[PDB]
This record gives structure tokens, C-alpha cells and sequence, in this order.
């Protein structure tokens, strides 16, 4: 369906209040307060998936573990793995260059 | 020791992939690129809760929204908001203090 008034409206309401938590959480940063704010903010299993999510990151990009290895040490089964490698594809260049940078 | 030590090596295990990722998307906010890190980390719906639970802790601390108007504007029902109310307690007063000045003005 192509957008409506009413879905473009709640479309970006969304968006601005997806930019409310990204500019709280930078403030947090600035003022130490990153690591409560996250911990009110994000479950234990969130949290943990976020930790995991780095990782597969990281092995994907570095290349050298199999989808065996993916799947056991990471938990990162077939379909994962796809997601993971499609959204790191669909990243702008200059975040995929940093991420070699510092994950590498 | 608190933990078992098979618990414990998952949890330093945990902690330390936790601590990598608080890291990275620190130095991604310095360098510009937290937007797409978090959209890289982050699913959509993911970006959705966090965007909504930041006003409901907002409007919890404001104190003026009604529990009607919790659920039927921020999809926070009775129980979502026992929730967020405890975490809320449970959090540091500086940070509680902090969101105040940050969230209300
Ligand atoms: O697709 C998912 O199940 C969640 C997800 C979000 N960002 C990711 C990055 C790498 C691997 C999985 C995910
Ligand atoms: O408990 C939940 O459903 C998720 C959650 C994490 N932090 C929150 C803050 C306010 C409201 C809900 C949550």
C-alpha cells in the first residue's frame, strides 16, 4: 500500500522519537550515566544480544569461522547469518570502513 | 565466589561482549556514525521500543498522563508500567535526576 497521511504522520512521529533516544543516549555519554541509562533502558537479553550481535559482526566481516563455527560459538544459525550479512551490505561505506578499522 | 564457575564464565563472558559494544557505539557517536551503527544493530522494531519506552519513562516522571492514556497512546499497559516504574526505582537517583532535567525540560 502506497503511504497515506495518516501513516507518513505516525511514520515520522516514530522517527522523531527514535532521534529523542539517540541524542538522550549521546547526552548519557557525555555525562557517564551511558551504562545506567542503558541498563533502565534495555532488558538483560537485549543486552546481551547487542554483545552478540558485535560479534557476529566482527566474524563476518573478518571471514575466517565457517557458519559451523557461527552457529555454535555465536549462536548464529543460517538465517541470521543472512540478516547480519545483508544489513552489514546495506550499511553506508564510511560505518563499513570504520568497522574494519576498530573490529579488525 | 556468587556464581558456579560454569555461570561466572558465561557471565565475564557477557560482560566483556557487553562492555565491546557500550565502546563501540561510543566512539561511533564521536565519530558521526551512531546512526547507522544503531541501525545496523538494531532491528527496526527494537528502534520502535527504545523510541516509545524513552516516553513512557518520560511521562512516568512527569506524573500527569493517566494509566488510560499510558496504554492507549504508548501501548503501556498495567503491567508494562509496574515495570518501568520499578526500573525506574531501582535506577541510580543521579540518573533519575538527570532524566528529569533532560526529558522535562
Ligand atoms: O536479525 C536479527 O535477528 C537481529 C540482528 C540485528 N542486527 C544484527 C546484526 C548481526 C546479526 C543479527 C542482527
Ligand atoms: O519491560 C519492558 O517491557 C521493556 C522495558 C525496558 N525498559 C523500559 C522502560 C519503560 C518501559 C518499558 C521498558
Amino acid at each position: 500500500a502506497q503511504q497515506s497521511p495518516y501513516s507518513a504522520a505516525m511514520a515520522e512521529q516514530r522517527h522523531q522519537e527514535w532521534l529523542r533516544f539517540v541524542d538522550l543516549l549521546k547526552n548519557a555519554y557525555q555525562n557517564d550515566l551511558h551504562l545506567p541509562l542503558l541498563n533502565l533502558m534495555l532488558l538483560p537479553d537485549e543486552r546481551e544480544a547487542l554483545g552478540t550481535r558485535v560479534r557476529i559482526v566482527e566474524e563476518l566481516l573478518r571471514g575466517e569461522m565457517s557458519q559451523r563455527e557461527l552457529k555454535n560459538e555465536l549462536g548464529a544459525g543460517i538465517a541470521t547469518i543472512t540478516r547480519g550479512s545483508n544489513y552489514l551490505k546495506a550499511a553506508p561505506v564510511e560505518l563499513r570502513q570504520w568497522l574494519e578499522e576498530v573490529l579488525l
